């Protein structure tokens, strides 16, 4: 009931002739949150590990030692966490801290044991986890949804009306590379990251969830800015966006997504704004 | 100048590995309205001819005989016309009839002379024209935008809020195969054909009246499981084979004229 | 015992690298007349429907309404029919009309029911049928073999010596689109369409039959005149020739074929002859 | 104006996706007989050398030593010759023997000098030449059109009616590997040949200027065709069928070699 | 005359049908040391930057701020340096340190200015440079060739006879992810890393130089252990080895190479060496 | 239990995009010597037949008549033989002649019956056999390992130190086309045919055997000099090298190989040397 799959990096040239089924296998995590299970992807775009943890009966922990060539999961890595599901808790080295819906956590490198548990097994917590390599330990921090700063953005004419939530951000805190945020599109607005960009020096992974209706789908565009493809996403699915690719998506209704960013810098304005 | 370019039909399998540059060449007409010229595409998806006529100083007529193996353009064909530009007139066999903005016209099989004129050379008429093969002559008809029937459709939740305008429609008139309509998405809505594949008919969409110059429309095609997209600037058109779905999304609101033909005038409802 | 398959149209570039098995699947109908069955093809080259209704005794009907988005098969289409087999019958709106060998029939737009029957189950009828979309009803007409003008053509030096028979022809009849003909090569001549002639404004389907002996084969050439491929045809097989392709064939012996043409014009002089090079 | 081109062999699998121009480049010799010239192709299907020599003003000899890794052309090879044009002669080591139209010749391994001449420069001899590697010297022999045993075959119903002329045939004579013959379809017949061995066909004597021959090659299930003008040649590897059909009648010289005679 | 070219990562599948010119373009840095120039590759295999700095007349420095989206080259990165050419010096923030032949250097995250100079313009220093992303400052260290620690290895029977030189090694020093070493093959031995290893969690870049005679070539094998390709190497050229690929080489004669390693761990035991079945 | 597989010729272009699995299928005979069996490959590069005959319980003969379109195997062909295994014998038309380890034999065109036997069932002879088309009968000849015609070649710096043994050679003997030799690399040298050559008028097949250790591997390079590939070999495997391809190999240890050559000439200097630039 634990799975971690490996995905290789590619050039723009390599994917040019991929069909939709090949694009989907290569860039799309089709199953993230499943009850009782840990589902993870390891991408060779900056060695990000991401997935979800949905504990029910037994408490769930990510135990990786020999698999990463290390003594314990976070020995050389750091970790972001956001709970998009029901009420639950994570205990960090024995200190149990409760996490409600949309509560975040940062866990710095060197932290040896993090255990994921849910309060009500029939409405469990869904922990979206993103781990990146780390050379420096920074203090663990809880990012409450309560104290999270909501910023409305976008207008109705451009169909981008949304609320942006800072979670793991170099302005509020210090991390090695990982950055994470939360974006809720208002009803009647489906476009995300519409003015698009390719930041060569970092990559992003988007995970789309909280779909308005079970019938909504999101079309995520990726690819070189002149050559764009799209992947159609159902609820609680994610797509990896390499450094050379634009990352944007359009919905049939409103939805929400978590983006995770990493690379060799945290500076937000290094991107090249994009004609496609 | 006059231009008519030819485009072949394809299988879904044939297009599966096309890169963006080849899809664009194959399914996308990138220049439709240019001043003084008539620009046309002939697609082997049901032999539709479509394009634009922008007369300014010299009246423009589509002169086709030997190219179509026929004595004059409309001997075996019918013709739709919609004016998306300035005020103008079409003279049908010497009879000049004025066409205001968004005025439509249908011209049945057998009409030997259609010449396009514009009122103001500096605000010319832009005539979007669609011709399909026709075996029966039906009366020519003027379709004023004034008397056209607007139908409100869509909500804000699904971002499809729009007004539907029937122009050449089998309920309002009789044509062999050709059908044409006009759809204006209200501000805050970019989705068109929010539902599909009609295996028994094909469609060509021409997008125009972009709200802002920065607007772009992403039109999806392909069988529903393997979908590709072409990104469109203002005043461009894309052909939808019978086997492909019809979708488009703008970054803002926009308008498009659809033109349909096929084996009937009467559709089955991704990745 | 009724079958209709769909086949998509293509560009020349699309087929340039097709292998031989792909060419056969895309352009070739491998079975037309089968006992008890009706087999049909729908080509996206001008939406021609062609095939055969090869009964045993009483039932055969083409049930197409919703599949074509219409109330009945011929509401928006017309239909040509040739009997290449034994004596049989088609019933038009309840009116049963018997068909001898090589008798033709045309049925205009709007005719609501046609049912195919044969007398002897052991000497059955083979009905070759071609339907194209139609916007105008035209009179049904009988194409008798007795009064069918035989037109001799070709010499032995060019191995094209043959008899040409007009059936559905714009000089003798009125149709929306469809045209059909019948050609019997004399023994010692197998070549058909000696200059190749691509006509951009219409397409053709060739159905080859009446092979001299069971071992004969016909090689049907297609493709742009510079890049030509060929499909090897057994008896009672058909090949779709898109507007952009030459249509040629040579047999190892004599044979016969029905050609069916449709498109946006009926003009026979609108073609580009391909001079003898390839 | 001496030419020899190299062409590699292939598997059936290799050609499956060749376009028309590629098959022609790989399997089709487009110019064989040009006045005054020798034109040759070296194919890696059994290292057959074939082409034509059309002497006009100057006598012509195929001079190959270093390129074939030998001291003279025929040191390790043998040579067949058929003259499809006007009267001529070959002087073999100074001994001149006249070659009329459709005269044959075999020249065994070890013969150092073959010189091709024609009487009239304005209706020259056309020498179609085929050479195969040879391990044993056999006598040089003239193969007259008269004494070349003709075998009639085919009927009009099958449009294959022709007379087959054996020239170099293991029944009348001995060679290392090479076998060569001459086949003329009668008027109103265009079909030809409706193996340890390969074949090279050179089609000529087209009835009318518009005649074309479609030569089929490939495995029996996957067949292609090449379109042939007059005086052109096509190689058929061991794994390929050998077929052709013309728009009129014509002639061809076949040359075969391989692991059996 | 500063160059940094970008090279993308690939799947094993992606390269399977690469022809010889394509393999070279994707995996081979063909020119590293040229007089007066800085030549660099940025590879999306763990974002390693490598190349050479060969100063002659004018002092040379790697100046990157906006291109990497940072304030200075080393703000988020660390830097290894080994001088394979003549005597020269690197001045770190104005503080000049001399660099003799085969002298090494490590420069930790945060040092703002490193300037490479050569003593004699006609026999310049050839500085091989390797930079990896770095989150933690560690002390700069000079690694003199004099005090380097050699380990002889291999026999003549396996043609692997060689001497190994520790330069940037977690035993002598602490770095974020970079590791670097130097290996000189004895005459009569051309094989490097012969029993071949994959380690999924780290990648390697090899730069081969000091070829015994001008005619020698090195054949570097890469690819999955079942599907292996090779690139043919002249003197002073380098090859990038993805985490999924083996690292091998054979010369027609002896030679030397510098290896540079990084990844998400520094543990050398993490690799799983493939038993000898290849292709 | 007789096998002969057929392999077609190719152009350089044809193989340029072959993957590893395809090259092996086209150019590599993976099993040659198996107890009790005849294993053979027919290549359309000059129609060479090669393989192995390992008699144990019953006598073995190569019976090919109608398959090659002849009455008996050698009617149009000649045959080279070298025994790399245990003690054995070939009986030529009833005349039994013994063959020890590394004993050779040439058998000319027209010999109707060649029968292979082994002395000890459990230490069988491994007869490596090579047949080429032949138009002329030449005398059968036994080629004892005793009279070796041995000769050392190469130096230690180039790792080619080796012994060359002439077997079927046009200076000592007369054959139609076939030429065969045996080359033993001394321990501490693995390179064969290192200065590499391509001869349009001849092709070669290498069969590698006597690997020093069970883990030894040989990397055989083939292809046009600019576009080169390689196949990695176990012990007792063979590789076909078309006229347009280089012939090279490197071992992880020493080994031996038997080369067999044919073509339209026997000239040993008709070849093109490859200057060391090969991509
Ligand atoms: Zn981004
Ligand atoms: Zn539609
Ligand atoms: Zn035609
Ligand atoms: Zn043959
Ligand atoms: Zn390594
Ligand atoms: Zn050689």
């Amino acid at each position: 009931s634990f799975s971690m799959v490996t995905r290789y990096a590619h050039s723009p040239e390599d994917i040019q002739h991929y069909d939709t089924s090949k694009l989907r296998h290569e860039f799309l995590m089709e199953k993230i949150f499943n009850p009782g299970d840990i589902l993870l992807t390891y991408t060779y775009n900056d060695r990000m590990i991401f997935g979800g943890v949905m504990p029910t009966d037994e408490p769930l922990e990510i135990k990786l030692s020999t698999e990463l060539g290390v003594d314990f999961f976070l020995q050389r890595r750091e970790l972001g966490i956001i709970n998009i599901g029901g009420a639950g808790a994570i205990t960090i080295d024995g200190r149990k801290d409760a996490m409600s819906n949309q509560d975040g956590y940062y866990i710095g490198m060197g932290t040896q044991k993090v255990v994921f548990t849910s309060e009500d097994r029939d409405h469990p917590a869904k922990f979206y986890v993103v781990s990146t390599p780390a050379h420096k330990t920074y203090p663990n921090k809880k990012l409450p949804f309560a104290t999270a700063l909501a910023k409305p953005m976008g207008d109705q004419q451009h169909l981008n009306k949304r609320t942006i939530y800072k979670y793991i951000d170099a302005s509020q805190m210090d991390t090695c590379q990982l950055q994470m945020g939360y974006t809720v599109l208002e009803p009647g607005s489906s476009w995300n990251t519409m003015p698009a960009h390719t930041h060569a020096r970092r990559m992003e992974t988007y995970m789309y969830f909280n779909f308005a209706d079970p019938e909504t789908r999101v079309f995520h565009f990726l690819g070189k800015p002149d050559e764009t493809r799209h992947i159609t996403l159902f609820n609680e699915q994610a797509v990896v966006n390499p450094s050379w690719s634009i990352h944007c998506g359009v919905g049939t209704t409103n939805y929400a997504f978590i983006w995770a960013m990493c690379g060799e810098n945290q500076t937000y304005d290094d991107m090249d704004q994009v004609n496609e």
